[PDB]
């Protein structure tokens, strides 16, 4: 059974909603973006019209096989009529290739669905600037005033900062990165160019981040592991154990292990600084936890809200509980009744 907050009213339109079969009504299936709670059902069998971005079907086409018939790419920034209602689709500032939704209703109304976002400023000069929006389903991952992490920015320059000194200190340290879906490619990549390397990886990892339309891609990342002193490893893999047993495989080449683990947030936030965090330790490896965010904090959320004023809000995430709920609700009144909208 299809969710409301995944239908939108007026439209035979859904949105991230592949897991609840045939959809009754349902003529157009948009997906905001290339992360498995959202595509969840997709697969070569799908025989409805698919909606997204350039990247999102190059990795529904090459990673889960959806024929290209049902696969119907959108640029960027540009007016879409589809099945007989105007779309546009934005950058949402998340994972390469996501995408927020402008839809403009028959009827006059306009919704704005946000997908997964990380909130920004830029966002008020885009064409979100030139009319009034309804209704907002918005992505409230962080809506609560306790989650605070820094900029991208800064978390970036202290991973930069760190790997450059151990590897100047240790030229025979290895350093590692975890992953377990796209976004935060900048974490390993940038890494990798202050060290004069290429990105080792698995083949399954390499053919992903070959759809991603990032430029210069193949100067940047390798299936020969033993050319590359960067390696990404699954998620899972980042602990003790894990690294132990990668370090072995490395013949001989390496007497040390750096790693990275970029979470979201981690109540680690509500005590330290970036500057001040440090790493767990267990002879020659050390894991760092660095809080590099692909969702707004809550004060990047609230700024967006209060500046685009909407007349209604529908939230897309922590929807289970009535304590989330009901704390989600508060926030926004108290939005709008400072903001007075
Ligand atoms: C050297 C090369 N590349 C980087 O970082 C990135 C470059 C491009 C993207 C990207 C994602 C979607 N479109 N472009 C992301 C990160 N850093 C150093
Ligand atoms: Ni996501």
């Amino acid at each position: 059974t299809c969710p409301f907050y995944k239908k939108i009213p007026g439209t035979g339109f859904t949105v991230d909603a592949f897991q609840y079969g045939v959809v009754e009504g349902c003529t157009a299936y948009f997906l905001t973006h290339f992360h498995s709670d959202h595509y969840a059902g997709l697969s070569k069998h799908f025989t409805f019209p698919v909606y997204c971005s350039e990247i999102t079907g190059n990795l529904l086409k090459n990673k889960l096989h959806v024929q290209e018939q049902y696969i119907h790419p959108l640029p960027l920034d540009t007016e879409c009529i589809v099945n007989g209602v105007k779309v546009v689709l934005l950058d949402a500032n998340h994972c390469p290739g996501a995408v927020m939704i402008l839809f403009y209703l028959p009827n006059g109304t306009v919704i704005l669905h946000t997908g997964d976002f990380r909130a920004d400023p830029s966002m008020e000069r885009s064409l979100l600037a030139d009319q009034k929006v309804h209704m907002l389903y918005l992505d409230t991952t962080y809506c609560s005033p306790e989650y605070t992490f820094p900029s991208q920015q800064e978390v970036i320059r202290f991973a930069i900062n760190t790997a450059f000194e151990a590897v100047t200190l240790n030229p025979h340290a290895l350093v590692v990165c975890g992953t377990y879906s796209i976004g935060k490619e900048k974490v390993f990549l940038a890494i990798a160019d202050v060290l004069g390397s290429k990105v080792g990886m698995s083949q399954e990892k390499y053919k992903t981040l070959q759809c991603l339309n990032i430029p210069e891609i193949n100067s940047l990342i390798t299936t020969d592991m033993c050319s590359s002193l960067v390696h990404l490893l699954p998620m899972m893999q980042i602990n003790f154990k894990g690294l132990q047993s990668h370090l072995k495989k490395c013949g001989g080449k390496y007497n040390q292990i750096l790693a990275f683990r970029p979470t979201g947030w981690t109540h680690s936030n509500k005590f330290t600084r970036i500057a001040d965090v440090i790493p767990q330790t267990k002879g020659n490896i050390s894991i760092y936890g660095i809080p590099y965010s692909e969702h707004s904090s809550y004060l990047e959320m609230k700024r967006f809200v209060q500046w685009l004023k909407p007349q209604k809000i529908i939230p897309t995430v922590n929807v289970g509980t009535w304590k989330s709920r009901s704390t989600m609700e508060k926030y926004f009144r108290e939005w709008k009744l400072e903001a007075g909208y």
